[PDB]
């Protein structure tokens, strides 16, 4: 089809030749499954195969390095002679520690997507079509949907493919496109078609685009065109580009990024600066030209020695690995912050119904009046077995089955269970039973009919897909649905218009049948129904009635119920205005009470405990429901969020005691309450804003439309993989298993992730800061140069690369889930912590001075020995008393500071032994608990040793081997550096905090 | 100048304004040098940048491998799907192990030239020049000769530069210009111009070109041209190709290679055959094509893993090594194939002047006749003091110093000692000390006279430069040298022409000053000098002579000793042909003797021990000489040849005995003698060929051109980098140190290369024959397949990859100089040996089957657990009893497979450990030994550990992690090979040899 929106629905039909009550024949479906394929895209693969290296070198701080690699090769070009070999290599060692992170990031990215890109294959998506094939909608997987056959959607799912509605069954049908048209708000549908063959799809008002979501109504319609050529198929990423944006986590490292970037580059330039006497020196003999150039090049080295090349992708690659933990978890993660922010989650605020629950409902319980005798009154309880969908189930009467149809009150009620319903039942054969179609609550009722059997069908002689909505339809045929009032949260009920088919109840006039909560409908209430007569409602019938709800409510079963009642004599159809369904109360009034539903809906198992966790990490849990207020209680005190006997009477509210309250003392109640009902979705997103009125993290859980609006003001959005689509729009994160635990677990994640962010800063700054106090310390005490350029970058190379990236890869500790949430505010470097750098970064830089000075010092067996009269060391060329007479040129010796370039590799390696955790011992938290950092030091380390032994190196390094004896040396001037570390965390943890 | 062969002597002085006696001037020298630079060529440093790499790339071997990565290629664009990822990585799985050996091979091969480029760079060349700047003939750097100053070259000699010989001062002159004209016996030179100006070197007679040798003669001669124009300078590398060779021990193990290839071959299209039944398996389903490369590709991948890849780069790197080691001592290898040579010596014949000794002569004793009374004779010994070529000591009678002058003989003593003497002294201002120029013997016969100072001539008031030849200088004056028969080994002495220049001996007639062995010389003397006067020589006379010669020669100073006399009535100038030196004895005949000179000539040091090493090592050292036999003997018993009370007489011969002896005497004589005297160059080399009938490796060391064939002849030649260019030319080996012990030092080396090439071969074989014997063990036992293409692949880049390179740097057994040298003869691959390698090749082959099966069977928590059910695998898809139910598709699982992987892997690894060694204990030879064979296998390993927890990895290579306690499995099953070997060694150490 095409150009679909410009014909009639007539026009439609007869273009497929279809019936939009019977649907495709399953011959035709074979056929135009040939004809145009199943409705679905290309597979959209993890792309991005180069694009991902390129995204490596982005950031401010790998340009530099990258920038630092072109200079050092220009002056390679530049250099003569002796030494153009270890001028060539300077640019490779910077560029070597870049690329080395480029893949680990560029890998770790891949993995991520795949996993992500599997989990969202996994379950298929579904359709509800009308076939030839069967009397009521099917499911189907939406791939096998093909242009022609008539589908259904309602509020809250995602349009299948480009639908031509063919008919709307509510008042109003809005829609959400802003996927495609953009525009945000809902807009509004119609049937009527529109003539321009070239209008604009935000003109097609008669359309429905598939990836858009229903934001309210039900309608039917005919399928225009599937899989490639939909309206969206075409803007695919294959014609359309996307979006991306940065984590706030990141934002803030990359707002400190810089702030060390200017530090880093001054602390440089000075280097540069305490040393322009030396540029007319001996060591360079050239111009001032040739000596500054030098200097100038120990600077850039000192530079990239500083800056924490391995940042920018180690927070890539603890998102990435986040990101992977939770689809390995089967949780769809839509956005990489998501688990940052979930960390310093602080309150979680979670739908019941479905969320919290299962969503599987069962009519177990009914009653209707049985005798009214002005002030005693009774009921007739029934109580109906079969907690599926399945319409297998006896009603009981005295623990005795019974004849539904034998009660007048019974059938009235079935009549309006099946009239004022929306949903359906549809028989799987594949996994061979009874799967809902439309709202768990209203089918819970259709299964219900299907077993009061009103009126003596035969359904023996039945298969399981007719059985399915078999009593169903013969009540349908009894009345002539004129429309129906769908339901809305400000009425908390639904209503359906009937006109008597044939002439057997024609001789009583047009009907109204409602059903909604039950304090809402017994209200407008001012007859009760007794058999087939009707006698005005009571206070005593009205406590009757009410007393048993609350029985069911707050019983052990804590059932959800739902009242049901009829309009005897409802308005002239013309009478009413279906404009805005804030007019349909008033036509639902002057009601007769018929009876009442009992279902269950069991919480989920996993809840109750991840309740629990989420008190021990300090994480508050609150249940936001639109539910009564005593079984919402109940629900409470059974999952864990209220004990048992607790009283509550202040920390629970109805969106009508909450609005009661003052704006002050609302904001205050949402401290304190842990659970709000009878709420609207209005004020679920105003709880979700109070909560952040105090600075808060918030999380918002929930499956239905009525959580959309607080799924989006949350910090994070948390929807159910079963929820409808319109709550996954609105969610940054999708629990396709659809289990709660998985919420903990991933604010675990968001602790580990910042911890292990911190973690590495700590250890590239305490090792880099010596680093510095390495260069400095040797232009102030006077001793000789200790390092050169190349010198300088092969630490960085080895104590900034892999050991650095791996610390990514660290293990939460052993209590991060029973520490409170951490502020949104609290500073990422503490005062305390700053203290940790320099006290090490100290150490260490000192440790490499000592140990260039011990070899020209106390060295034993160590050749070059002298005292104190390093400092005056450009003067034995002239003035050389006290010197014992040993070459005035063993103060360019290799083996100082071979010496030295050693002992800060392996101090710097024993300092990420200590970047394991922040308050823990070593001891508590062994070195082997990050197999992946011991591999990188091994390997950072074998690295190291072989550019001393490989004959080649050592020359291009001017460095030399040392001794089995003077290695002794720097393992005892390196290993003390734990000590200084785990000293100081026996301070933060006894002392300080604990 | 140029084309200077075609103008004349005259114009040549001429064309650079130069006295052929003068010499350049000062300021000349100084000009020339900036008109034509320094007679040196470009700085020919290590070249084969890229040509070292291609290298790698061309035996056999490593052109398969070049090959299946080509075939797994395009098969990789020929697969579809689901695995194409494990289908591409297959190839650079075969392209990676290349590449790692193409590194360790450029890069020894790297480092090996620079060392020797490094060791010729050390002692700058010099040459003999006259210049304004002195009367007699100096030395300077070879680099500084510019065209123009005179030049003197003479036998032994290497030309410095193109050279127009201005004046013969021989009967002769022949030069070696092969390295040039290519011809390769010696030229005849003339100073007759050769008037064709476009003549082609091998006709120009009269040109000496640099880089040549003198091969006999002496010549005075004019530089033509230097530098990068000489005729040698164009025809350099930059405009010239060169030559290489493999080496035998290398013609060997190519040999071997092939032969492993062909068999390899056979085995695997073997496996190809033994699996056409399974074409048409449900593992394929496709048709008999898809089923048939399948098995076609593990096949080349069982070739692959079997072939030895790193064979051929190891035996490169061993050789560079070895080359490389001889540099850090000090020795020039000019042939790699040497040092394994060399490890094969059982004899070494070894000169004695030069070689064994230092060849640093000085005159320390002499005696002329005192008086003749018929049966009565008496000798007038002195002493001379001073060990250096210094022109300062003492002439000493009776203890007490005398004036030389005062005795006539002692005049005429020394008169043919300046005389009859080609060399001369030369101070060395820089060094400050005098230096000979010319032979050491003749030099010392040079200073000899410096001290006697006859003619009591002023020589206080001199310089050390003046001080050199002055007392020479003045005897020059005296007589005129008409021509000189120089020296030759036939006649074992030397002439000398010449007339009285003045009227004051002019009434005496023409004399011939003779010199040479005294044997010789006394027999052909009829008269014996007496003062001034003369009487004939008698039995008495000729019996005091000789036994004082025998004293002073074998003498605790074992003194080198030379006759000295005048033919007092020449022939008639006219009846002498100097056409050849046949002639020249007869010319020296009808003589006077004059006197005897005693000259001390000090073996080196070290040689004692490294012949006594040696002798260790089961290696033969004889001493061949011209000297005499004995002194021969006493120098003999002072290194160690010889027992200082050792009977030797019939192990010490003199080339006349020899040849007395009849052929098959001789042969014989020479695997008994250790000591042949007055021997002439064809003896020299005879007796090497002699030892060489006996098959075996015999070594030559020499210094002289007397020794050039013998270096030639041998299988090895060693020269000495202070003897003649001419020796060197001829020898594989230079020791530039001159240190003696070097040679000792080669033969290790020559040992442990060989030993590492088998411990290497043998460590690829006694493995990859477990790589086979489980790829038939289990398509005979009936079980599933065990490994897969990629999985093979991966096996051999962990085994047969570095770890075995790392062997080629395996040290020398702690008794591979104890044990006598190997058979030429003796097969690479002893029969035992092969039992060793199908011992553990079949264990490890075994090891692996009963791994894949242990977990299929006795697994405790392992999974899968069955019972022998695995020979009947692919019969569960239809009769599947005993079954108990365990899904019939478990013969597939990774489990089994990784579990065996791992096994392979691990075991060989510590099949390594058993290759540090051949019969030595790992207990004896620990495993840290080979620090680079460690850190090898650790690599190796964690190469393996990150295949299996690598989550893209395991996926790629079909494999599954394993348990924390299925790999203790392996340790169990693998680390028993140990034993297997350990206890084999036991047997060939205790129970065969030992
Ligand atoms: N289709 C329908 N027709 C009539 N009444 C309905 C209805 N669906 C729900 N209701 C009633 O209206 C009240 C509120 O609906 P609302 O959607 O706001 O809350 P909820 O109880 O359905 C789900 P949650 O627990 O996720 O908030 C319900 O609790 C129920 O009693
Ligand atoms: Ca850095
Ligand atoms: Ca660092
Ligand atoms: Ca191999
Ligand atoms: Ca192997
Ligand atoms: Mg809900
Ligand atoms: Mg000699």
């Amino acid at each position: 089809m095409e150009a679909a929106h410009s014909k009639s629905t007539e026009e439609c039909l007869a273009y497929f030749g279809v019936s939009e009550t019977t649907g495709l024949t399953p011959d035709q479906v074979k056929r135009h499954l040939e004809k145009y394929g199943h409705n679905e895209l290309p597979a959209e693969e993890g792309k991005s195969l180069w694009e991902l290296v390129i995204e490596q070198f982005e950031d401010l701080l790998v340009r530099i390095l990258l920038l630092a690699a072109c200079i050092s090769f220009v002056l390679a070009w530049f250099e003569e002679g002796e030494e153009t070999i270890t001028a060539f290599v300077e640019p490779f060692v910077i560029l070597l520690i870049l690329i080395a992170n480029a893949i680990v990031g560029v890998w770790q990215e891949r993995n991520a997507e795949n996993a992500i890109e599997a989990l969202k294959e996994y379950e298929p998506e579904m359709g509800k079509v009308y076939r030839a094939d069967r009397k009521s909608v099917q499911r189907i997987k939406a791939r096998d949907i093909v242009p022609g056959d008539i589908v259904e959607v309602a509020v809250g799912d995602k349009v299948p493919a480009d639908i031509r509605i063919l008919s709307i069954k509510s008042t109003t049908l809005r829609v959400d496109q802003s996927i495609l048209t953009g525009e945000s708000v809902s807009v509004i549908k119609h049937t009527e078609p529109v003539p321009d063959p070239r209008a604009v799809n935000q003109d097609k008002k008669n359309m429905l685009f598939s990836g858009t979501n229903i934001a309210a109504g039900k309608a039917l319609g005919i399928v225009a065109t599937t899989g490639v050529s939909t309206e969206i198929g075409k803007i695919r990423d294959q014609m359309a580009a996307t979006e991306q944006d940065k984590t706030p986590l990141q934002q803030k490292l990359d707002e400190f990024g810089e702030q060390l970037s200017k530090v880093i580059s001054l602390i440089c330039v000075a280097v540069w600066l305490i040393n322009i006497g030396h540029f007319n020196d001996p060591v360079h003999g050239g111009s001032w030209i040739r000596g500054a150039i030098y200097y100038f090049k120990i600077a850039v080295a000192l530079a990239v020695a500083a800056i924490p090349e391995g940042l920018p992708a180690v927070i890539t690659t603890c998102l990435a690995l986040g990101t992977r933990r939770m689809a390995k978890k089967n949780a769809i993660v839509r956005s990489l912050p998501s688990v940052e922010t979930l960390g310093c989650t602080s309150v979680i605020c979670s739908d019941k119904t479905g969320t919290l629950t299962t969503n599987q409902m069962s009519v177990c319980k009914m009653f209707i009046i049985d005798k009214v005798d002005g002030d005693f009154c009774s009921l007739n309880e029934f109580s109906i077995t079969g907690s599926t969908y399945a319409p297998e189930g006896e009603v009981l009467k005295n623990d005795k089955p019974i004849r539904s149809g034998q009660f007048d009150g019974l059938v009235e009620l079935a009549t309006i269970c099946a009239l004022c319903n929306d949903s359906s039942l549809d028989f799987n054969e594949t996994k061979g039973v009874y799967e809902k179609v439309g709202e768990a609550t209203e089918t819970a009722l259709t299964t219900l009919v299907e077993k009061m059997n009103v009126f003596n069908t035969e359904v023996r002689n039945l298969s399981k897909v007719e059985r399915a909505n078999a009593c169903n339809s013969v009540i349908r045929q009894l009345m002539k649905k004129e429309f129906t009032l769908e339901f809305s949260r400000d009425r908390k009920s639904m209503s359906v218009y009937c006109s008597p088919a044939k002439s057997s109840r024609a001789a009583v006039g047009n009907k109204m049948f409602v059903k909604g909560a039950p304090e809402g409908v017994i209200d407008r209430c001012n007859y009760v129904r007794v058999g087939t007569t009707r006698v005005p409602m009571t206070g005593p019938v009205k406590e009757k009635i009410l007393s048993v709800i609350k029985e069911w409510g707050t019983g052990r079963d804590t059932l959800r119920c739902l009242a049901l009642a009829t309009r005897d004599t409802p308005p002239k159809r013309e009478e009413m205005v279906l404009d805005d369904s804030s007019r349909f109360m008033e036509y639902e009034t002057d009601l007769t009470f018929v009876g009442v539903v009992g279902m269950l809906d069991p919480p989920r198992k996993e809840v109750m405990g991840s309740i629990q966790l989420c008190r021990d990490a300090g994480i508050r849990v609150i249940m936001i429901t639109g539910d009564n207020k005593g079984t919402a209680i109940a629900i409470c005190r059974r999952i864990g969020i209220f004990g048992e006997n607790e009283e509550v009477a202040d920390r629970a509210y109805t969106g009508r005691e909450f609005d009661d309250l003052p704006l002050a003392e609302q904001r205050e109640a949402c401290r304190r309450a842990c659970c709000f009902a009878r709420v609207e979705p209005s004020h679920k997103s105003k709880i979700v804003e109070y909560l952040q009125s105090y600075d808060e993290i918030t999380a918002m859980t929930g499956d239905g439309v009525n959580d959309a609006p607080a799924l989006k003001k949350a910090e994070i959005g948390i929807a159910m993989g079963s929820g409808t689509a319109v709550a996954k729009t609105a969610s940054e994160m999708v629990l396709a298993d659809d289990n709660f635990s998985t919420i903990v677990a991933a604010v675990e994640e968001g602790r580990a992730i910042y911890n292990n962010m911190k973690q590495f800063i700590r250890y590239l700054i305490s090792s880099n800061v010596g680093e510095v106090v390495c260069i400095f310390l040797t232009a102030a005490l006077g001793l000789p140069e200790a390092l050169i350029p190349v010198q300088l970058l092969w630490v960085n190379l080895v104590t900034d690369g892999l050991p650095a990236t791996a610390l990514g890869f660290n293990p939460p500790d052993l209590d991060i889930m029973d520490r409170p949430p951490r502020s949104p505010k609290e500073p990422l470097i503490s005062g305390w912590l700053f203290f940790r750098y320099m006290a090490i970064g100290g150490y260490v830089g000192a440790a490499t001075v000592g140990a260039a000075a011990w070899w020209f010092m106390y060295a034993e067996d160590g050749p070059g020995v002298t005292y104190h009269q390093l400092t005056h060391f450009m003067q034995c060329t002239e003035d050389h008393p006290h010197f014992e007479g040993l070459d005035c040129e063993i103060f360019e010796a290799p083996e100082p500071m071979t010496m030295a370039l050693s002992v800060l590799v392996t101090i710097e390696m024993c300092n990420a032994l200590n970047s394991l955790s922040e308050n823990q011992s070593l001891m508590r938290m062994p070195p082997w608990v990050n197999i992946w950092l011991l591999g990188s030091i091994c390997l950072s380390m074998s690295l190291h040793f072989l550019i001393l032994y490989v004959d080649p190196l050592p020359m291009i390094f001017k460095l030399k081997a040392l001794d089995l004896t003077q290695w002794l040396m720097v393992l005892k001037i390196s290993l003390p550096v734990i000590g200084l570390d785990e000293i100081l965390k026996f301070i933060a943890r006894n002392y300080l905090e604990g």
